[PDB]
């Protein structure tokens, strides 16, 4: 069962009696009840309270959809009902995915939001892009998170496959701690962090030290950060690393020429590719790099579906366009996107 009052628009500073009656009734009376979506309403303390008494006993909730439930709140009032909420959810033993996205959470909130990170071991996707953490908290949910790795291995639990962590000012600041996290967890599936500010510096730390060691690494988006040569050559190192990469994102990475460059080197190395898609808008690359990049397409990369060029410094009439396009043609899979504003 799936209970769902997404997008209502509801001020709840608490629950009801007909709103008890009328809104919350099936999750009031199910306990089957498998997915819980409260995204879109602001939820005050007294409701929080109330939804708690009624989601610890939901035995089989396995995903609570909690993003985007604080908006109009004072930033500082927000832990009481945080608590409330993932305290019940501790609760929930089949609880494998959590969203708690687009929630401003200031150094206080962070506390409960560390407690329950920490000890949630059934945790495999999290999802906590935009919440304002920076660099400061944002090393504190990496270091909580390590100490799931400890609790889940010491109970057997089933490992963390995904984590989507943007758009929350990471930056440089933090990257010493999620290397930490990733080596932690090396069995993760998806890592997403982008728009986080993260700059050449922890760009490289972050992939040698940290997402270099997770081998079953599917999906991987760091889109709009600061690669440089730096960070691209650090990617350069960490690709051979990832043999079941799908999915590579670096879309306004500005990993410059000589980066993508590198980078591209580094793909015609590698054997057996199961690459999908490839992202690399607006990263300064060149026509030389590009005609490599055909022929590694060509040659290398055989289950190539997307590849994403535009914003780039060559343009869309040279040769080697059509020669891409000629590539997917034959094939008969695979397209390219459309290069209508490049440098």
């Amino acid at each position: 069962a799936r209970f769902s009052i997404e997008g209502k628009s509801l001020k709840l500073d608490a629950i009801t009696t007909e709103d008890e009656k009328s809104v919350f009734a099936v999750l009031l009376e199910d306990d089957s009840v498998k997915e819980i979506v409260l995204s879109g309403n602001t939820i005050g303390t007294e409701a929080a309270r109330w939804l708690s008494e009624n989601i610890a006993s939901k035995k089989d909730l396995e995903i609570a959809e909690f993003s985007d439930i604080f908006t109009g709140r004072v930033k500082d009032e927000i832990p009481e009902a945080l608590r409330l909420l993932l305290q019940a959810l501790l609760k929930c033993p089949k609880l494998h995915t959590v969203r708690l996205s687009d929630n401003a959470f200031g150094p206080t909130a962070q506390e409960p939001l560390i407690d329950f990170l920490s000890k949630h071991t059934p945790l495999e996707h999290l999802y906590l892009h935009n919440n304002g953490l920076g660099p400061q908290a944002g090393a504190k949910i990496a270091r909580a998170l390590q100490e799931l790795a400890v609790n889940k291995k010491a109970k057997n639990a089933p490992p963390l496959r995904s984590i989507i962590c943007g758009r929350n000012r990471l930056e440089n600041g933090s990257m010493k701690e999620w290397a930490k996290t990733f080596q932690s967890h090396r069995l993760l599936h998806t890592v997403k962090m982008v728009q986080n500010g993260i700059r050449p510096e922890g760009i490289e730390h972050l992939l040698l030290e940290g997402l270099a060691y997770c081998q079953e690494l599917k999906v991987l988006d760091l889109q709009d950060n600061t690669f440089t040569h730096l960070g691209s050559s650090a990617l350069a190192i960490a690709l051979k690393s990832w043999p079941n990469l799908r999915e590579l994102g670096l879309n306004d990475c500005l990993l410059s020429a000589r980066g993508a460059a590198a980078v591209v080197d580094a793909f015609s190395k590698l054997e057996n590719i199961g690459l999908q898609t490839l992202r690399l808008q607006y990263n300064e690359i060149e026509l030389d790099a590009v005609r490599t990049l055909k022929t590694v397409i060509d040659e290398k990369m055989p289950d190539l579906l997307f590849l994403e060029l535009n914003g780039n410094r060559f343009s869309e009439e040279d040769d080697v366009v059509d020669e891409i396009r000629e590539v997917f043609s034959t094939r008969g899979r695979g397209e390219l996107d459309e290069l209508d504003d490049m440098e």
